[PDB]
């Protein structure tokens, strides 16, 4: 039995009416051979690549055709908060409804998920995932690999588990509202370690991390080097040669690799410093797909320079806007706990020595119901506040940059910390200043026991019936509370 072909989403484009029709629906998936329930939109898993140009608007139709309501984010998209598909943006169950995109930002790779109020982390483990594939007047000409599904693919990225019966087995309890919930079974567009046959030359892989809450790190199996040309809000000034590429939840990067004749390789992820995230088999370097040469030349370049990145403006008199994130000191403790009695000291397998101690410590948590005040529900916040969607916490300018930093000094949890309407550029990241390939346009930024710092700008209004997020992507803890909502 060889291994399955990488699932290739459709490319999907306008109608004459200038409409997208996109269904959310409930259907079946097989994992090595038991059938779950899964959701999808068009189909049963995951979802279509929505294609956009820069300067023309669409309309997008949104059957919701699940038994819950639901919203539809577009992830990375800089739009009006009235078609920001945040927690406010409703679709009934059994309704439909419809948005209107008018594009204006440079080519990425973004995607688009369920935002629902206390549910995003279930629905998006359900199967619930697409991709939006953005292009302008500059990008082709670069004349990048650009044939869909051959030498220009999409690698969504996700790990789940299932329980003995076959389900997706997702809960949000005290143990995933601290850690995360994650699995033991990494997917690959919906496939378990799927092979994609490419021509000779360069392979470009658009690769997202849309785990609830496992970060990734890759590399290819024979040490072959990856060229990053595009991070999540576009391409880089030029390209960055790495040997492996660590993606929060949520980012995507763009990735250009060799592929020579006879010698196939993988695409791999390396074990991650994240409590919980090196359970076996993830302990290991853990392939991710083959990629299969065939000996047909492939058409596509390298280019030298790809973009033009404005340079950082003067910081002075940049408006500052705090954003103090933190976890419930009682139930992260008790969430850790619970992982450890659960796995055992290989939870914390790469943690720091400071972090590491699981010695004599596994003292009575207890068990009873001491009400509301305790709740892990409303555990997690943002300058002290439980995400609420009746109160926006501030309203930030409109087209001016600021000055946004964002806290995690208090845990050791990680926390992709992700803001909606805007592509921003990082100043500092966890308390260093960021990597050449993360040094671009960004949506995410990562805090972990440390502080960074984003340079921010919004060109579109968002009323407070229609707010703006900006939330821990980690999606437990943002159901837990891990988000606040802004207007603009
Ligand atoms: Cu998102
Ligand atoms: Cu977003
Ligand atoms: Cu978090
Ligand atoms: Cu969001
Ligand atoms: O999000």
């Amino acid at each position: 039995a060889e291994r399955p072909t990488l699932p290739i989403p459709d490319l999907l484009t306008t109608d004459a009416r200038n409409r997208i029709q996109l269904t959310i629906g409930a259907g079946q998936s097989t994992f090595g051979g038991k059938t779950a329930t899964t959701w999808g939109y068009n189909g049963n898993l995951l979802g279509p690549a929505v294609k956009l140009q820069r300067g023309k608007a669409v309309t997008v139709d949104i059957y919701n055709q699940l038994t819950e309501e639901t919203t539809l984010h577009w992830h990375g998209l800089e739009v009006p908060g009235e078609v920001d598909g945040g927690p406010q943006g409703i679709i009934p169950p059994g309704g439909k409804r419809s948005v209107t995109l008018n594009v204006d930002q440079p080519a990425a790779t973004c995607w688009f998920h369920p935002h629902q109020h206390g549910k995003t982390g279930r629905q998006v483990a359900m199967g619930l995932a697409g991709l939006v594939v953005i292009e302008d007047d500059e990008i082709l000409k670069l004349m990048l690999p650009k044939q869909w599904g051959i030498d220009d693919v999409p690698v969504i990225v996700q790990d789940k588990k299932f329980s003995a019966d076959g389900q997706i087995d997702y809960q949000l309890d005290v143990m995933t509202a601290a850690v995360g919930w994650f699995g033991d079974t990494l997917l690959t567009n919906g496939a378990i370690y799927p092979q994609h046959a490419a021509p000779r030359g360069w392979l470009r892989l658009r690769l997202l991390n849309g785990c609830n809450a496992r970060s990734l790190n890759f590399a290819t199996s024979d040490n072959r080097p990856l060229y990053v040309i595009a991070s999540d809000g576009g391409l880089l000034p030029e390209p960055v040669k790495v040997s492996e590429l660590p993606v929060l939840m949520g980012e995507r990067f763009e990735v250009l690799v060799e592929v020579n004749d006879n010698k196939p390789f993988d695409l791999v992820t390396l074990p991650v410093s994240q409590m919980g995230m090196a359970i076996a088999p993830f302990d290991k370097p853990h392939p991710v797909m083959r990629i299969q040469p065939i000996a047909i030349s492939a058409s596509g370049a390298l280019p030298d320079t790809l973009s033009s990145l404005p340079a950082l403006p003067s910081l002075e008199g940049l408006t500052v806007r705090k954003l103090q994130l933190s976890m419930d000191p009682m139930l992260d403790m008790m969430g850790m706990q619970m992982l450890m009695e659960k796995y055992g000291d290989q939870a914390m397998a790469g943690m720091d020595h400071s972090q590491m101690m699981g010695h004599m410590g596994h003292g009575n948590m207890n068990h009873m119901n001491h009400g509301g005040k305790f709740d892990f529900h409303h555990a997690n916040k943002i300058n002290g506040q439980a995400f609420d969607m009746n109160k926006p916490m501030f309203a930030a300018a409109k087209g001016q940059y600021e000055r946004w930093v964002i806290s995690g000094v208090g845990d050791m949890m990680l926390h992709p910390f992700h803001i909606h309407g805007t592509q921003f550029r990082i100043l500092s990241e966890n308390g260093k200043p960021p990597a050449a390939h993360r040094a671009g346009w960004k949506d995410t930024v990562k805090v972990e026991g440390n502080v960074s710092e984003v340079l921010v700008k919004f060109n579109h209004d968002a009323p407070k019936e229609h707010a703006y997020m900006a939330h821990c992507h980690l999606l437990e803890h943002e159901d837990t509370g891990m988000m606040l909502g802004f207007t603009v």
